[PDB]
DNA sequence: CCCGCTCCTCATAATCCTTATCAAGCC
DNA sequence: GGGCTTGATAAGGATTATGAGGAGCGG
């Protein structure tokens, strides 16, 4: 039936809140304007994207060409549910603002302000902090806009353990990795990792789930993205597995976070160290995440 | 015609996810 | 003593996140 907070949770990590601003010869004012929210998964979690769609019960499910399908709403009423929903349960990550300026230019949509000189001008600035902003037609075509800022979103504190479930349905990871290690017996040794993958603008989100879940450490990548890593056994074992059992994954990923688990299992046993439990870890991994 | 809403499909690239190698250390 | 663990430390590449717009509908 999928969980509201569940539902925050997988839209803050993936999913996208737009304005589209572009040249139409059928209106009026040759301006097109049109919100939209769309949310964008890989065909293996068609299944997923289908539960999103009862969720809300509005929009429909589109099967792209590729390995990719969307849950898409651009609809008046549509976006009314959405709204409704994000008002209870709304984002903490930076996209909270992208939702907020979302939710103004819809407001005045409902209001055919967008049919205006004026209303038009004011949606456009709106645009213009939307997600990447305006391009340079955009900035061609509506010079002297009342430039207005990018709404700005408290510190967030994950409050409801369903919205992590959702968050790291969206962006987490379990890796299962086998190397090797000269000093050890086998000569090769196994690591288990999860990990929770964003971009520095919520930095402090990230070191939020140190505390939260009560483990873990915070590493910073040069190419611009922060990741949360549990990376020690022990609380993989006692912390991450109960929560994500308590708390389970509704998409495809959760069928590696049961092969994760069988890998805990083993490596509980001490099996990991032995010939026979090393082999079935790799023949685990080798038929989880990039190998389905 | 002109005007307005929205289904449905197609397009792009980087923020993600995923897979790595390593050695100081604990236990 | 010395296996075995674990944060530090890279990097790959595709699933995403963001987006454009034709054409079918009614007035
Ligand atoms: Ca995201
Ligand atoms: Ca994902």
């Amino acid at each position: 039936k999928l969980n509201p907070s569940y539902i925050s949770g997988f839209v803050d990590g993936e999913g996208s809140f737009m304005l589209t601003i572009i040249k139409d010869n059928k209106y009026k004012l040759g301006w097109r304007v049109v919100c939209r929210f769309v949310i964008s998964l890989h065909k293996k979690d068609l299944s997923l994207l289908n539960k999103i769609k009862e969720f809300f019960d509005v929009g429909n499910v589109f099967l792209m060409t590729k390995d990719s399908a969307q849950y898409r709403v651009e609809s008046l009423k549509g976006l009314d549910l959405i709204i409704n929903h994000f008002d209870k349960y709304p984002l903490i990550t930076k996209k909270q603002a992208d939702y907020k300026l979302f939710k103004m230019a819809h407001n005045l949509i409902k209001n055919k302000s967008h049919l205006t000189k004026e209303g038009l001008l004011e949606l456009v600035a709106i645009k213009a902090v939307i997600n990447n902003g305006l391009n340079n037609d955009l900035s061609i075509a509506f010079p002297g806009i009342n430039t207005i800022l990018r709404p700005d979103t408290s510190l967030p504190q994950i409050l409801n353990p369903f919205w992590l479930s959702g968050f790291v349905d969206a962006e987490g990871c379990f890796s299962v990795v086998v190397f090797k290690s000269k000093t050890s017996k086998l000569g090769e040794a196994v690591k288990l990792s999860f990990i929770l993958t964003q971009s520095n603008r919520d930095e402090y989100l990230i070191k939020s789930l140190i505390e939260y879940l009560g483990c873990g450490n915070t590493s910073l990548d040069p190419r611009g993205t922060i990741d949360f890593k549990v990376t020690n056994f022990s609380s993989i074992k006692d912390i991450i597995v109960p929560f994500f059992i308590k708390y389970p994954l509704k998409g495809n990923k959760n069928l590696d976070f049961t092969d994760f688990c069988e890998v805990v299992r083993l490596m509980e046993n001490k099996s990991h160290l032995t010939k026979e439990g090393l082999d079935q870890i790799k023949k685990i991994r080798n038929r989880m995440n990039t190998n389905r």
